[PDB]
């Protein structure tokens, strides 16, 4: 299946994204 | 039921949520 | 079992509005 | 895989969560806004 | 089997933080609010 | 079915940290 997988790793990935944008908001709110 | 469709725009809205948050922290760098 | 077809529908329509609102977030700090 | 009763509440536990948080989302994008 | 225990483990994991996630967001259109 | 379940375990990491940085994030905003 191109949807319970190929789909929900470019989803998963997505998140991946998301927490390291999310860190690098978090470092920067330090500052 | 197919969950290919829904997974899809959940993975699309994913992508778009990513992005903005991407761009949330060039400005906060800024 | 095709049910979870009806929960995940709800949670990419939240992820949407997510989305959407990450917009505008991003919008404002720009 | 086996759903087995239980992943059907934990997903629905999860679209909770984002129901959540998106409301939550809306009221900071009004905080930002100014 | 194998699998579905472990979708036991990681659902239970992924709704976990999405409640920690909610959480900290209300507290952050708290903070945002003033 | 295994690979769904190796993807799904990769989200819930994600989503592990992005929770851990908002933590942060709400720290450094709470005033």
């Amino acid at each position: 299946a191109k949807s319970l997988k190929e789909i929900a790793k470019s989803a998963a990935a997505a998140l991946k994204e998301i927490a390291w944008s999310l860190k690098e908001i978090a470092k920067s709110l330090k500052g």
